[PDB]
């Protein structure tokens, strides 16, 4: 129409609490799930396809993000991990993000695999801002772990999220730091 419907993101959110409660037990990892800005509004269109994205994001964080208990106090922190999902008003843009206080992705290691395959050389590397070094997992086929047979019929390249985000004219950023955690943003229009 010529009048799009804005709805609270509250709707797409209230669903996660329970799935996080499952992925938590499923992986035996008590995760303290926290949701903020639940009263933000976003186009009814976005709302629909926006569930899987954030979902995958929570999925990674609860699986790969949070670590088990002494690995945490041994690292120096609370036994219980914290997964924070949020969304506010930034200009005319709805900024959503999934912060976890995780283990976090390691940026030089990526280069070790991104280089052990050639999308960059030694020299470039020194010009890749932390952002660019991470944008790499956006590359279709970037994790070359799964490939020969253990290639299970399904999956979702972290690009389907840059797809679901790009089908939407969205933009995602990734900020990590070894053993502190990982913060992934998804800036959207309207
Ligand atoms: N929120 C998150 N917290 C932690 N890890 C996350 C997160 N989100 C996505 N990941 C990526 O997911 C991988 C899972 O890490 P870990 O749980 O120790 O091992 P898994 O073999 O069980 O995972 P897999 O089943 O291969 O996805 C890591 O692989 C890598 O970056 C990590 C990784 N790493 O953790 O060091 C290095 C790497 N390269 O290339 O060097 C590529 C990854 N990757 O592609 O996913």
């Amino acid at each position: 129409v010529m009048k799009i419907r804005m709805v609270p993101i509250s709707f797409v959110f209230n669903r996660f609490p329970r799935m996080v409660r499952d992925l938590a037990k499923k992986m035996n990892k008590e995760v303290n799930f926290i949701m903020r800005g639940e009263d933000t509004e976003l186009d009814r269109t976005f709302v629909e396809e926006i569930g899987e994205p954030l979902l995958h994001l929570l999925r990674n964080a609860i699986d790969h993000g949070i670590e088990p208990k002494e690995e945490r106090i041994a690292k120096g922190k609370p036994p219980i991990g914290t997964l924070i999902l949020s969304a506010r008003h930034e200009g005319n843009n709805v900024v959503i993000e999934v912060e976890d206080d995780g283990r976090g992705i390691d940026k030089e290691k990526i280069i070790r695999k991104a280089i052990e395959k050639g999308l960059i050389d030694e020299s470039k590397a020194a010009t890749l801002s932390d952002q660019e070094i991470l944008n790499f997992l956006f590359v279709p086929g970037f994790s070359t772990k799964e490939k020969v047979s253990e290639v299970s019929g399904r999956g979702v390249g972290m690009d389907v999220v840059k797809n679901v985000v790009e089908s939407l004219n969205g933009s995602i950023s990734i900020e990590s730091e070894k053993d502190k955690g990982t913060k992934v943003t998804i800036r959207l229009p309207l």
